[PDB]
């Protein structure tokens, strides 16, 4: 996260962060056994962490759990990065507390102009790298589709959207990929991709959740 603040030990429960032998990406918990991340966080051999501050302290409320299922949505283009997502099964429920809680999904998509919470252990430098140990927030807006667009020399299709600051200064970077982007209580996006990091005229694109939910729940409830 460029540009954002350190978030506090445990506010954003549902967030966690995807480790093989250190931390690669970010999810987001949407029950006591699965995760929602990006589909090109994928990597054979993930353990999830969960009740995470500080990934590289024992703290005393983290939960390492191994995933037993990973699945790639079945439509995920790695040229573009459409259908950006994924689901991970995890091999054991974890245990809900006041710092480990689930977010819940869409019922309908978020409009421009609604305030959301991005969260993240990626890169905190728009120009060089710093990677942050603590959990790192940024409020940022959905903007219209065309302020991606415009200066994009990428597709953005119509499961992505556009979120951040035109002005730079402010966006989610390396690191933060598969993270959650939460609006009025639900996940509407997953931290997916971006040209460099908080540079003017390019905000961050994201996966647009509420046109994935139906795929989400029968996955979920079939396996
Ligand atoms: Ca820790």
């Amino acid at each position: 996260i460029v540009g954002g603040y350190t978030c506090g030990a445990n506010t954003v429960p549902y967030q966690v962060s995807l480790n093989s032998g250190y931390h690669f990406c970010g999810g987001s918990l949407i029950n006591s056994q699965w995760v929602v991340s990006a589909a090109h966080c994928y990597k054979s051999g993930i353990q999830v962490r969960l009740g995470e501050d500080n990934i590289n302290v024992v703290e005393g409320n983290e939960q390492f759990i191994s995933a037993s299922k990973s699945i790639v949505h079945p439509s995920y283009n790695s040229n573009t990065l459409n259908n950006d997502i994924m689901l991970i099964k995890l091999k054991s429920a974890a245990s809900l507390n006041s710092r480990v809680a689930s977010i819940s999904l869409p019922t309908s998509c978020a409009s421009a102009g609604t305030q959301c919470l991005i969260s993240g252990w990626g890169n905190t430098k728009s120009s060089g790298t710093s990677y942050p140990d603590v959990l790192k927030c940024l409020k940022a807006p959905i903007l219209s589709d065309s302020s991606c667009k415009s200066a994009s020399s990428a597709i953005i299709t119509s499961n992505m959207f556009c979120a951040g600051y035109l002005e730079g200064g402010k966006d989610s970077c390396q690191g933060d990929s598969g993270g959650p982007v939460v609006c009025s209580g639900k996940l509407q996006g997953i931290v997916s991709w971006g040209s460099g990091c908080a540079q003017k005229n390019k905000p961050g694109v994201y996966t647009k959740v509420c046109n994935y939910v139906s795929w989400i729940k029968q996955t979920i409830a079939s396996n």
